[PDB]
């Protein structure tokens, strides 16, 4: 079952086991580091993956962790992602107990910058929580794990758990995710799921006296029980609380495109295939998430960590 992965991936240690798991691994031709998510299709929960795989094949930014090879075997699944050295949101909240507010605006604008393009794009994320936020090696927020999203019930809007509307929802996630950043617990929670769940239809929590009336008053906007009263993603942009401190709305429109091509990228794959340059773009292109995109996209990151844009050949 490894086989056709060990030609492309060198394999190191397992680094995390869910109910899939995740193999740090050497991306041979460019020497990247990568992260390969594997799935077993016998144990499987399925569609799950499958929505993923197509919300990622479709979602490319800055700050969504970019998929770069999908490979199936008859009873596997690889999914080959980038690597997030900082770990999840979640842990590094845990270890600062909580982020000032100017520390919290500064993560919090990568998270809605994130969510603000999914939106764009035509998705809901549906499960937005600090576990799916990773830091990448700049210290940079990554958003992970679509496998419920469209086109986790302390995060989950009463309207989505009401079963009735996905733009407005992840609006309450981001909110719940706001107080977590700047309190270091819930405003909702409870041992009773359904208790839980009644406090999340009353809309009451508590607000914490270190909290600037700026961020009480987001916070609020936020937290709407009613969504059509709930501040709308567009006008979280430029909200006053986002804006202190940089004048300027988040920049959530995608870097990382799919029509431009990086020249020196093309140049190196057209050597390595004895190809001609128009040729070799029309083929990565194609964005088939094979070996080429991987190795296009990975050779793309090299050049952006200030690394020569070259391929090891032997
Ligand atoms: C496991 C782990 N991953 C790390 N970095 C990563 N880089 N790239 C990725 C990760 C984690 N990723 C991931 O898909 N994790 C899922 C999260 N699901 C549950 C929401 C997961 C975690 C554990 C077991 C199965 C699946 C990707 C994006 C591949 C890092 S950094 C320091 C520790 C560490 N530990």
């Amino acid at each position: 079952d490894y086989d056709e992965l060990l030609k492309y991936y060198e394999l190191h240690e397992t680094i995390g086991t869910g109910g899939a798991k995740v193999k740090l691994a050497c991306h041979i031709l460019t020497g990247e580091m990568v992260a390969i998510k594997i799935m077993d299709k016998n144990t499987l929960d399925l569609p799950r993956i499958k929505t993923e795989i197509e919300a990622l094949k479709n979602l490319r930014h800055q700050h969504i962790c970019q998929l770069y090879h999908v490979l199936e075997t008859a009873n596997k699944i690889f999914m080959v992602l980038e690597y997030c050295p900082g770990g999840e949101l979640f842990d590094y909240i845990i270890s600062q107990d909580r982020l000032s507010e100017e520390e919290t605006r500064v993560v919090f604008r990568q998270i809605v910058s994130a969510v603000a393009y999914v939106h764009s794009q035509g998705y809901a994320h549906r499960d937005l929580k600090p576990e799916n936020l990773l830091f990448d090696e700049y210290h940079k927020l990554k958003l992970i794990d679509f496998g419920l999203c469209a086109k986790s019930l302390a995060y989950a809007a009463p309207e989505l758990i009401q079963g009735k509307l996905g733009s407005e929802a992840d609006v309450w996630s981001m909110g719940i995710l706001l107080y977590v950043l700047m309190c270091g617990f819930l405003p909702f929670d409870d041992d009773n799921v359904m208790a839980l769940y009644k406090k999340i239809m009353r809309g009451k929590y508590d607000v914490p006296k270190w909290l600037s009336p700026s961020s009480i008053l987001l916070l609020q906007q936020m937290l709407q029980v009613d969504p059509k009263k709930r501040i709308s993603m567009k006008n979280l942009l430029n909200h006053p609380w986002i804006m202190q401190d940089y004048n300027y709305p988040v920049e959530w429109q995608s870097k990382n495109p799919f029509i431009h091509l990086d020249d020196d990228c093309v140049t190196e794959l057209s050597v390595h295939h004895r190809n001609n340059r128009q040729t070799m773009e029309d083929l990565i292109s194609l964005w088939q998430y094979d070996h080429l995109t991987a190795t296009y996209l990975l050779l793309l990151a090299k050049k952006a960590r200030g690394k020569p844009v070259r391929l090891r050949l032997s």
